[PDB]
């Protein structure tokens, strides 16, 4: 609920802040040699059985949003994230809420080279959080299959830690991956 | 949709055969140093956006042999040493609401390190980023809120009947009693 500015969200007192990031990379691959993958988007299965974007809570009195994100990404995704600088330019949006708890979440979006994502996936099994906070990394299917369900629509029927779905739908729009009509279709096909 | 025998299946006309496996290993690890993992159970995100177990379609070789082939393709080269024998066979179902289909479910215990190596090398499998969008571990615990963990996990999208197969494994491996399973299901669909 509510799109707040970064600058205004940061000026608030007694709010709990969170940072999450969509890491992505272009791909020339085709599923079954016919269906283009287009782009690789990382999400993860969380300890709580829900899908989410990597990241977490940041205490903005101690460290910066970016520094907090950085530290959270390393724990969740592993060493490979020491070559990766998610900076202010990667920042995208911020939502604020007061119930259940005064919470602001920030959303980042960073493009990488395909092999970087691959190095990340290869090394995520060595992350401090593997098999604990993080139950596994997954790629988001951007395609719809011949049955009009399989792929993205079906994927959106999984269980998402509150708000991550909306962030994802935001990112599909912002990266020009899907038209508004296409997103609407994907949501109907899902239901 | 319907329970069946291995011999009533393998001697059926028409129908296409499928094999999937739960690979699992014990674990002493603790979430937030508090909540026991108990056991590591592999599943995966499929290309179709659904969760399922690794495996697939088998007049060919044999149920064990096909499963091995699919597991190698989907999990990587590490699998070639995993036994996956008749001793690891468990059950068979018959559906007909999407062409005559027989699913054969397998459960095999490995060593934790074996599961770990499987995860690490899965990214080099033929099917990584194609048929296989990533491996996951099944959370077996339930968090303070009485939803997070297994109950919330059961609200994800499962490819036909894999959920049923999972719930069986929880009973079969004595991880949860019947009432416990019904509790997580009640919490899940609530
Ligand atoms: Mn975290
Ligand atoms: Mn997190
Ligand atoms: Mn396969
Ligand atoms: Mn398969
Ligand atoms: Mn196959």
């Amino acid at each position: 609920p509510r799109n707040i500015s970064r600058e205004e969200s940061l000026q608030l007192e007694g709010y709990k802040h969170a940072c999450h990031a969509l890491l992505h990379a272009p791909s020339q691959a085709k599923l079954f040699d016919r269906v283009p993958i287009r782009r690789v988007l990382l999400m993860m299965m969380r300890f709580d059985g829900r899908l989410g974007f990597p990241g977490g809570f940041v205490d903005t009195r101690d460290i910066s949003l970016e520094e907090g994100l950085k530290r959270e990404l390393e724990e969740e995704l592993g060493p490979a994230l020491a070559t990766v600088e998610v900076t202010e330019d990667d920042y995208r949006s911020s939502q604020v809420r007061e119930h259940p708890q005064k919470c602001v979440t920030h959303f980042y979006i960073k493009e990488l080279k395909l092999e970087e994502i691959e190095r990340i996936e290869a090394e995520a099994v060595n992350a401090k959080d593997h098999g604990l906070e993080v139950m596994g990394l997954i790629r988001v299917p951007l395609y719809t299959l011949r049955d009009r369900v399989g792929g993205l629509p079906a994927f959106l029927c999984n269980n998402f830690i509150g708000n991550s779905k909306s962030q994802l739908l935001y990112a599909l729009r912002s990266l020009k991956l899907l038209r508004e009509d296409q997103i609407q279709e994907v949501l109907k096909a899902s239901h």
